[PDB]
């Protein structure tokens, strides 16, 4: 299996997380985020792309106020605002990173068409050859297993990892093996989790 340099950009669980491919793609992403952030920081530019008639599935531009950057995002739900009956709350999937956020429609614009050019950068994966420690079910990962995995991947802190795709599950979802080339271990991330009791094999 060919080693692939990736970042883990977002995590739900060891069996649901997102990677970005390192290379020409990651540099293009960085450039797009800057251009979209410059462009939509202008009230006059936003005025050209007023969000009207939003629908589930629409690809939009949205600012994440806490980092003040503008992102490509997919509307996955349109929900009531419990405090404010004037606005909805929009559930947005951030297509280049993999996190989802609840976002006010005030922070959303229609996406300028040319910003659609770049392939959506976040690739959803599961960690191959592991399962939850908890065998009573419906089961999910213990929060401590999720935190271990976030720590091992150093999610969203630009830690390069070496990925190999080794299986698939129901297009197919890729199951990957992850290795940290900067740690001092020959074990991959699945093995570290199993040997330390945060996951079980099979």
């Amino acid at each position: 299996s060919k080693p692939m340099e990736v970042y883990v950009s977002a995590v739900a669980s060891p069996t649901k997380f997102w990677v970005q491919l390192i290379g020409p793609q990651s540099k293009k992403l960085d450039s797009m985020v800057q251009e979209m952030t410059s462009y939509y920081s202008s009230a006059e530019n936003r005025a050209k792309h007023v969000l009207t008639a939003p629908y589930v599935g629409q690809i939009v531009a949205a600012v994440f106020k806490f980092d003040e950057k503008w992102y490509r995002a997919e509307i996955v739900d349109i929900m009531p605002n419990q405090y404010n009956p004037k606005e909805q709350v929009i559930d947005l999937y951030f297509v280049d990173y993999g996190d989802s956020e609840y976002i006010s429609p005030a922070d959303i614009c229609e996406l300028r068409t040319d910003f659609l050019t770049l392939r959506f950068q976040a690739v959803e994966c599961f960690l191959a050859n592991v399962k939850s420690t908890i065998q009573t079910e419906p089961i999910t990962w213990p929060k401590s297993s999720i935190a271990k995995f976030e720590e091992l991947t150093e999610v969203a802190h630009w830690r390069k990892l070496i990925a190999r795709v080794v299986t698939y599950k129901e297009t197919p979802l890729p199951g990957v093996e992850l290795f940290d080339p900067a740690d001092n271990s020959e074990l991959n991330i699945a093995d570290l989790m199993i040997t330390q009791g945060f996951a079980l094999p099979l």
